[PDB]
């Protein structure tokens, strides 16, 4: 077996020549060659069962990204795992490999206009069709922003992603409220094109309660009506009991940035998840026209439905639905 930093990475003979890329809590990222199809890969070593909660991440990353495809979101090209579900311990998602992330791009760059409406109009495109299939991606972040050789923009990591019905610089402030609509994506999506702006976090808060003065340092106090639509009482009357703070102008914030990016920098970060700029309206305004066609903007065949409830189910059970989703990818299926 091939190992890289110590760890097995039991994906021979097909892919080999692994080089160390990254890793996360319990999964290692190495590119490899595919000797089979000749091409460059990347391949994500999970070791997932020991977690319920990672348990989940694994089958609806695997079971979503199998049945999406579209240009801008990152598909699954293999899964490699044991041929007997108790030798099964780790699983293995092949993909594309991509050069780069938004978030290291960030950290050696300042991007100018025309980068930053460039891969929003792309971020966007990706989330119509994910919006359409009436999924929640649940957690946009620059580091799930991935960019290949040609500066193609592609949507990853969608192992929190929900049917609709590690950091918190990109959550909603109504997730941190305690009923989740697709809103919530469109304000991890403001949240990102506030940091393209100005190669900051717009809202870096250190932990749960200053990630919320954050916010409200920026966007002043909610109106009435804003408050109005917060069902969690209590956290409506934590609310109320906030010291009043004013809106801070946006061009205060971002003095050089383009006005069209603000306005929509502005419609996308509202505090009321229900005046929140839509997709389809987001790639419609003036400041993406140059982009937007919506003839070359694909959707979903139809809504994704995962069939069942995962959140209550014992990681025993979860691996044996990890198991049988990934048979296709054995020689027997
Ligand atoms: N398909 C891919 N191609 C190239 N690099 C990739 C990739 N998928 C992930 N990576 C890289 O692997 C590293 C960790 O990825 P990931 O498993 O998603 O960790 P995490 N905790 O950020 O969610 C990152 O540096 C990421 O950019
Ligand atoms: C792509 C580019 C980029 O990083 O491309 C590689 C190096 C292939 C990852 C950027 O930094 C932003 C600009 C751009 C969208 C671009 O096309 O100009 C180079």
């Amino acid at each position: 077996p091939e190992m890289v930093r110590g760890q097995v990475f039991d994906v021979g003979p097909r892919y080999t020549n692994l080089s160390y890329i990254g890793e996360g809590a319990y999964g290692m990222v190495c590119s490899a060659y595919d000797n089979v199809n000749k091409v460059r890969v990347a391949i994500k070593k999970i070791s997932p069962f020991e977690h319920q909660t990672y348990c989940q991440r694994t089958l609806r990353e695997i079971k979503i990204l199998l049945r999406f495809r579209h240009e801008n979101i990152i598909g699954i090209n293999d899964i490699i795992r044991a041929p007997t579900i108790e030798q099964m311990k780790d699983v293995y998602i092949v993909q594309d490999l991509m050069e780069t992330d938004l978030y290291k791009l960030l950290k050696t760059q300042h991007l100018s206009n025309d980068h930053i409406c460039y891969f929003l109009y792309q971020i966007l495109r990706g989330l119509k069709y994910i919006h359409s299939a009436n999924v929640l991606h649940r957690d946009l972040k620059p580091s799930n922003l991935l960019l290949n050789t040609t500066c193609d923009l592609k949507i990853c990591d969608f192992g929190l992603a929900r049917v609709a019905d590690a950091t918190r610089w990109y959550r909603a402030p109504e997730i941190m409220l305690n009923g989740y609509t697709k809103s919530i994506d469109i304000w991890s999506v403001g949240c990102i094109l506030a940091e393209m702006l100005s190669n900051r976090p717009i809202f870096p808060g250190k932990h749960y309660l200053d990630q919320l003065n954050h916010i409200l340092g920026i966007l002043g106090s909610p109106s009435q009506e804003d408050l109005n639509c917060i069902i969690n009482l209590k956290a409506r009357n934590y609310l109320l009991s906030l010291p009043h703070k004013n809106k801070v102008p946006w061009n205060r914030l971002f003095p050089n940035a383009d006005s069209k990016a603000l306005d929509l920098l502005d419609k996308m970060l509202t505090f009321n998840p229900h005046k929140r700029i839509e997709v389809e309206q987001a790639l419609a305004h003036p400041y993406l026209e140059q982009y937007y066609d919506p003839s070359d903007e694909p959707i979903a065949e139809a809504p994704f439905k995962f069939d069942m409830e995962l959140d209550d189910l014992p990681k025993e059970k979860l691996k044996e639905l990890i198991f049988e989703e990934t048979a296709r990818f054995q020689p027997g299926y």
